[PDB]
């Protein structure tokens, strides 16, 4: 409804962080879950839920869940996808699971109960995701198979989650996704900075992965987060690492610590 | 917003198909699940389902999981309860996998992401079921750890869920709860017929259980089909048996075969 000031000295007013499957999943593994790193993530998310609590998402990778549901479905019956949903469902749990044992309100809930895709554009078509943090309890989500205005199901990752918060969060919106690279590689050098009005630069320097991903890799990545700085977001790509402490992404990125490896995306 | 005629000799316009959890997992053996049970039943609500393409819901019982989870729960933390939202989704996965495998568009839908409570009347807050059934395909429900307008979780047993139906539905909704009766027993004899504007000899014929029950039993059945009868609903409660045939239950009540035992409920 109003001006809101954005800077590199201002502090997030919501927190939506991703996790990626492969940093807790071998994706090539079925029903692999690296325990360890969950607890210890799980761990680090905790202390950012009680200082952002009702201001913070927690996103959830597919891993070996969401991109074996994929890989194994029938393309001839759009509907087979629907296994995608129970799938990704399955990490929402253990998180939530995890997370709660050591204090935190996490509640999953399943995005394909709340969103539907309309024109491409996925659309937020429940109150509860609202509702949830205003009760002060923390979201766990992840990627799902939407339907479509025609009744198609279609596979969306996690990385496009955020895109959902955009209408929703009224003040300074914080995307973190956490990868297993320090942010977008060009020329052996990590790009520090990308204006989403001309990302051209970083969408040139994108490889192909080796054909083993059906969520796009970084290229969806940098679609997601250049939507929603698009929207006034500000995003970044930097490594998931479960024993790395995250108390700074609380923190306006002007005093963020030494030596934090990340590709930051902005609306300048 | 018209007039709807509505009768013993009229087709019902929408199915609410609710089976016990009791019928297909035993309440006191965590995780079990007779599969033999649920592919019988799965295979006869499949042809229910291709009938009603669209105008049908399946609302499984919880079983082992849902009573388990709520067993387990510690009373002084509410949101402990948020187990119980994992719990039931693992029942609802196993019903559309099932139903997915012989050719049915299940898909399993969680409650808790789309229905709150407020005032203690589930409010329905999600689109996506009324776009899900609009796509024809079988939504699978189940009870589900419900939030408050406080913020406080409440367990909600899946016979209630058909009351979330009861302000979408146009025209004629049928409810039948599947279950280990054939009906209320009143004095070693069943009720065939409850007014649900006076259901008073209904409500004095309960028993309690065997202390074992964390979602009211009977009398949670009652209140549920009686709400649903006040709002236009034709709702049964009749034993639940995996290998009976239900095609009758698209048929009109007048034209039902003989020696079926059920209590129906209706506001005359
Ligand atoms: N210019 C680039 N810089 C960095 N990584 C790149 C670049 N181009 C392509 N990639 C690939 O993008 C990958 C990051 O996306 P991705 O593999 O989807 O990570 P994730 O979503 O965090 N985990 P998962 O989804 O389970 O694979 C890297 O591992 C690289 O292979
Ligand atoms: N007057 C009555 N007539 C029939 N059953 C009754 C009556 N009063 C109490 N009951 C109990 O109500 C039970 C039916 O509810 P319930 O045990 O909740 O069935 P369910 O919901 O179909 N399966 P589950 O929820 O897993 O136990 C019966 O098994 C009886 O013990
Ligand atoms: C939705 C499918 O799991 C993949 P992602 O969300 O990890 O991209
Ligand atoms: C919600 C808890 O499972 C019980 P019911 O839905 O089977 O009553
Ligand atoms: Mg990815
Ligand atoms: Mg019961």
């Amino acid at each position: 409804s109003g001006l809101v000031p954005r800077g590199s000295h201002m502090t997030p007013d919501f927190l939506a962080i991703k996790v990626g499957g492969s940093l807790f999943s071998r994706k090539d593994e079925p029903g692999s879950l690296d325990d360890d790193a969950v607890t210890r993530f799980a761990r680090n998310f905790a202390r950012l839920a009680e200082t952002y609590r009702g201001r913070m998402v927690l996103i959830s990778g597919g891993g070996a869940f969401g991109h074996g549901a994929i890989r194994d479905h029938d393309s001839t019956h759009a509907f087979s996808l629907a296994g995608l949903t129970e799938a990704t469902f399955e990490v929402k749990k253990r998180w939530a699971e995890k997370l709660r044992g050591i204090g935190v309100d996490a509640f999953p809930l399943q995005l394909a109960a709340m969103c539907t895709l309309r024109n491409g554009i996925p659309q937020l078509r429940s109150e509860v995701l609202r509702d949830v943090l205003d009760h002060g309890a923390l979201p766990v989500l992840a990627g799902d198979a939407l339907f479509d205005e025609h009744g198609k199901l279609w596979a969306f990752s996690s990385d496009r989650v955020p895109e959902v918060l955009l209408p929703m969060v009224e003040g300074r919106l914080r995307v973190v996704t956490l990868t297993d690279v320090d942010g977008i590689v060009t020329d052996d050098t990590i790009l520090p900075e990308v204006d989403a009005r001309s990302p051209e630069q970083a969408y040139a320097a994108l490889w192909g992965s080796s054909e083993w991903d059906a969520t796009g890799a970084m290229h969806t990545k940098l679609d997601a987060l250049v939507t929603c700085a698009r929207r006034g977001a500000e995003c970044f790509i930097m490594r998931g690492d479960p024993g790395s402490d995250l108390e700074f992404l609380t923190a306006p990125f002007s005093s963020w610590p030494a030596h934090v490896r990340s590709t930051r995306i902005t609306t300048t």
